[PDB]
């Protein structure tokens, strides 16, 4: 048992200390006991000692990004040895779009934890609205599935969703394939079209490509203004004004906001409320078990607030520890509002 | 709360006291204090009363197949009250068949009773091999994925998969598409290899045509030989000595079985191993809460032992009922194990 270690991560995770939470995990990971055999096979191949010089958030600078070999590592290797023995554990790929595909694990606690934070603020709000929730997402090894399915029981109604394979999508568009994207990606409408014209759907997850073709058709429009309290989208190709035009202009009884993947760290960013009165969009990361620092694409140096720059993630929880994974996007800097650590971001773009 | 009358089910069901489990599901499904709304309304279409003029299995086929009608009736009223507060009803769908399709609910608690029908006999005899699964089928709202993913937290290792959308495959296909059946084919192939290869599975679920593109690859074939020990196949397109060689000739020791889809009865009947023995593939089903009737077509009467017939399951349980699906597959019919209700199946094929 060590329950009552694990606790005390979770409370110093809120008190607000970056530094003492860093310290007790860098100690959870590393100290022999505990630790993955992972990352316990990984502390001789460090040049520094991540127990004595390694203080902040920040001090965490010092690893670099091991994804290079989260594709060979047999997966059982991943698992903290100081977890319960019920505590469930879970392969989740990252995205074999071409350089094919990176393995890691995640447990019930830790998606239950993350969508706590995602949600409160709206959990307990009076008239919140209720329903089922048609995410329009990939499932299979990918943690969004297993992520959205979570918040869809805690909205009160069941979780419903598509088939979706979000790597032949890729592996084709990169491959150059027009005619495949445009029927695949009918094929999703129709997927969508039928459960929103079926069953009655109070939430959707979605991407703005595929919401901008259910808006052009005339049937499934009236159904979202009769259904919809609140669209979630997904991606990065992601226009404002547009969004501000359909959420004043056609469901206007329903809310929007945008979700951003940190698949690498073993979960998904939050948006606030986009309304017409929003000028950029804003993301907030579960501090400090993910964290963002956005640094300049030439000398790796954390940018200025209000200055774009490459965002790079960083999972640091009991469950695992993945420090400082470059994502391949760019993003405004801002302070974070709490603590103590992590940027906010804004208006997410693609690379090169 | 009901957990006795919930108890009283399950024991009728472990003792095979068929007419106890029948008669009891029928006061359990159609009774205003533990009914699905579905069934309580379905019941003034009906004229029969379950409570009273239906007594034994055969009994059921005064039912009608209510499916084509589960697209449209809210999910929520497929929920028998009388189950716990904390059940966890989750949504599954088929019959993306052309495009509709049919949404039922399923409950940790029945695929948990299922798999372990489909797994005694060897979860716990001694030397029984273990690891890894690697399951090459639909996760989303396919109930199969769901059930494997079961299977696999009880082999000792964690759950694999692929992405893969077979409703594409399956539109292609009847398109005439032929092009990139093929293509996608391939892709499904490689994201089997991948994992083959980086992660040491010891069980693969998938089916002929994948297996048959992948024994093309020597280099799988001798990860394969090394670490394969179960192989499970399902689709209906199941080749017999096209196995049978596969088995004894290029990968001589990994066991072989067969896996069939009843996605409306809620669940998979399984096969006995194919051993070099084996002159039909044999599949049991999970009675009494599954249970085949094997009928001709023209008189829906129920077929001699050993003639072929187009195939009729059944599903009841505490957690739904599915009286009387037409399936879309002829089988030949054998008796099943007696004592159980309902029919073993063998060599089955689909319709024209
Ligand atoms: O999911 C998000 O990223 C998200 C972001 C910002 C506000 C949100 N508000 C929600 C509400 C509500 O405000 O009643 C109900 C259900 C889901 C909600 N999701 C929200
Ligand atoms: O999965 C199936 O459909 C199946 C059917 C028949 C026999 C099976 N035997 C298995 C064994 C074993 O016999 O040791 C180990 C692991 C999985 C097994 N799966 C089997």
């Amino acid at each position: 048992d060590y329950s009552l270690e694990i606790d005390a991560v979770m409370k110093a995770a809120q008190i607000n200390d970056t530094n003492n939470f860093v310290q007790a995990l860098m100690r959870w990971h590393f100290s022999k006991e505990t630790g993955s055999p992972f990352w316990l096979g990984m502390r001789e191949q460090l040049n520094f000692d991540p127990i004595k010089d390694v203080k902040t958030i920040n001090d965490l600078r010092q690893f670099s990004d091991i994804s290079h070999c989260l594709r060979q590592e047999p997966v059982a290797n991943l698992v903290p040895q100081g977890l319960p023995a019920d505590s469930h554990p879970q392969v989740y790929e990252s995205g074999g779009t071409t350089g094919a595909p990176k393995y890691v694990v995640a447990y019930d606690a830790w998606i239950e934890a993350l969508i706590s934070w995602r949600m409160s603020g709206y959990q307990h709000r009076p008239g919140r609205p209720s329903g089922n929730t048609l995410a329009a997402i990939p499932t299979g090894p990918h943690i969004v599935g297993a992520i959205n399915k979570e918040r869809a029981l805690r909205l009160g109604g069941m979780f419903f969703s598509i088939d979706i394979d979000p790597r032949w999508v890729k592996r084709s568009l990169s491959e150059g394939d027009t005619a495949t994207v445009r029927k695949y990606t009918h094929h999703l409408v129709d997927q969508v079209q039928n459960t929103l014209m079926n069953q009655d759907i109070r939430f959707l997850v979605t991407t703005p490509p595929v919401l901008r073709e259910l808006l052009k058709r005339p049937e499934v429009v009236l159904q979202m203004k009769q259904s919809l309290a609140q669209i979630t989208l997904g991606g990065t190709e992601l226009n404002l004004d547009e969004i501000k035009f359909i959420a004043s202009e056609i469901l206007p009884d329903c809310e929007f906001s945008a979700s951003y993947g940190s698949t690498s760290a073993l979960g998904v960013s939050r948006s606030l409320l986009i309304t017409s009165e929003s000028q950029q969009v804003i993301y907030d990361s579960f501090s400090p078990f993910i964290t963002y620092d956005v640094v300049d694409s030439i000398t790796a140096q954390t940018v200025e607030y209000g200055e774009r720059g490459n965002v790079i993630v960083t999972h640091l929880s009991p469950w695992a520890f993945y420090p400082r994974v470059a994502e391949r996007d760019t993003a405004i800097r801002l302070p974070g509002v709490s603590g103590f650590a992590g940027d906010r971001l804004a208006d997410i773009e693609p690379l090169k």
